[PDB]
């Protein structure tokens, strides 16, 4: 029985209270369609969990013919390096950390395959292809990140991303992106749906996060829209320990239902 540890992140992982007799409600898509969903246990009671990845997740685990239990990662974050103590050894928070302590045995989340958790964990192929994009209110224009009024800042027009994530940490070693980031430093949110907000309220003029989110995002709220190209294309990708016996076939289910449709059905219904 696998431990799968997830985050809440639409239209990825959606989070919702069980009914009052502890089962989740029984909703159907536009079409008619059974909505699939798990109990996830988390921040702890039992809760429902449904979307993009629990579809996947159910699928890889009727092809793998394994059974699974699903929680919600306890910190409730995505997982960065951290000093924590007086040692010379940072250590990983979030899922990147339940994983490597065992909490977790894969990491099914819309989680960024980089070079920082690739020296440590293993990851699947990638279930989704994408990159870092741009929030801006309707009838915004920016390029990418060579707009001037990214590369070239002034309060006129204000951007940022979420403090001590793992895009923030993108900037702060990008050499050639310091001008970008010591105007972001100075107005970074805490969470990515105040920043959302504050670009509905006209108090961020852009905000940079994954193009897969914010995507999403764009598409549910008439007076939002992603702008530009995308810049630091990644994938996303199932979390493991090295040298899990798991791997080989979860990449290649993954790889099939590219080729078959069932990754394109899964747009489909989730965006
Ligand atoms: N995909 C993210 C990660 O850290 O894995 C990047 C920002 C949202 C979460």
């Amino acid at each position: 029985r696998l431990k799968i540890v997830t985050i809440h992140q639409e239209p990825f992982v959606y989070v919702k209270p069980t009914m009052s007799d502890g089962t989740c409600k029984e909703e159907f898509t536009v079409n008619g369609d059974p909505v699939k969903k798990v109990i996830c246990t988390g921040p702890t009671v039992p809760q429902c969990c449904y979307g993009f990845c629990i579809d996947l997740l159910i699928k890889l685990a009727r092809t793998m013919n394994f059974t699974y239990e699903v929680h919600l990662v306890a910190d409730g974050k995505f997982g960065t390096q951290e000093r924590v103590n007086n040692s010379n050894k940072k250590e990983w928070n979030g899922m990147m950390g339940e994983l490597l302590s065992g909490q977790a045995d894969m990491i099914v989340a819309p989680l960024t395959i980089n070079n920082e958790r690739a020296q440590y964990i293993e990851f699947s192929k990638p279930f989704k292809y994408q990159g870092l994009t741009i929030l801006v209110k309707k009838g915004t224009r920016i390029t990418g990140i060579n707009d001037p009024r990214l590369r070239n800042p002034s309060d006129k027009f204000i951007y940022a991303t979420v403090k001590q994530s793992s895009v923030d940490i993108y900037f702060r070693r990008q050499v050639e992106l310091s001008t970008m980031y010591r105007h972001m430093e100075k107005h970074n949110y805490e969470s990515a749906a105040e920043a959302i907000q504050a670009v509905r309220d006209n108090k961020l003029h852009a905000f940079i996060w994954d193009s897969a989110v914010l995507e999403f995002e764009a598409s549910q709220k008439c007076d939002l829209v992603t702008t530009g190209e995308l810049f630091f294309r990644s994938g996303f990708g199932i979390g493991m320990r090295k040298d899990s016996p798991w791997k080989q076939n979860v990449s290649l289910s993954i790889l099939k239902s590219h080729e078959n449709g069932f990754m394109e059905d899964l747009d489909k219904t989730w965006v």
